[PDB]
DNA sequence: TGTCGCTGAGAAGCGTTTGC
DNA sequence: TGTCGCTGAGAAGCGTTTGC
């Protein structure tokens, strides 16, 4: 059931993907088929989300929506998508989601 | 992929299952279809194996073969199968398998 | 510009495997 | 009477969800 984690190279990141980053939480488009889930807000939407570059990372915990990364971690998805060494907050051990800050 | 954990009641344990407990490791029958895996020796065989009674337990880590439970933990599968309150060594946190004693 | 609860999740088994 | 290495594993998303 675990969705495979695939590292998208920074040179392979499209400007269409960059412009499809969500800016306002309430303006999201839910899609049970093509959408992706943000680890923080746990909403499966079509807006572009971050991609963890840690080889040992797995699953969906590296995917964060636009609003979530800039409000819970003070970082921009556009910078994380083009960051060669970006690790998700779970990898950094700084995730403050409902689950992570309890466990 | 996780095999569901089902608690077999002690009153529902068959004498045929009891007599099918493995006694010698080298006299095991491998079966990729009907066999079960022992958490300790990691062999999928048809010999009767233990069943953890912990409700929060999951997966295969509660299944131990005859030789493994009596050689690594000094306990008998026949006693564990009829024990109302038996928890597997992983639940007791005393598992000494190759993986558990490292992590 | 905004978030958590809840279910169900939380591997398993072949291969290179058997104590001195 | 006997055991470990190795791959691949290690959730995800709807519902009861949006900061004052
Ligand atoms: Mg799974
Ligand atoms: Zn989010
Ligand atoms: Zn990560
Ligand atoms: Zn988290
Ligand atoms: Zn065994
Ligand atoms: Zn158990
Ligand atoms: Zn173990």
């Amino acid at each position: 059931m675990t969705l495979p984690h695939i590292i998208r190279p920074v040179e392979e990141v499209t400007e269409e993907e960059i412009r499809n980053i969500c800016s306002n939480s309430r303006e999201k488009i839910y899609n049970r088929s093509l959408g992706s889930t943000c680890h923080q807000c746990r909403q499966k939407t079509t807006d572009t989300k971050t991609n963890c570059r840690n080889p040992d990372c797995w699953g969906i915990r590296g995917q964060f929506c636009g609003p979530c990364l800039r409000n819970r971690y003070g970082e921009e998805v556009k910078d994380a998508l083009l960051d060669p060494n970006w690790h998700c907050p779970p990898c950094r051990g700084i995730c403050n989601c409902s689950f992570c800050r309890q466990r």
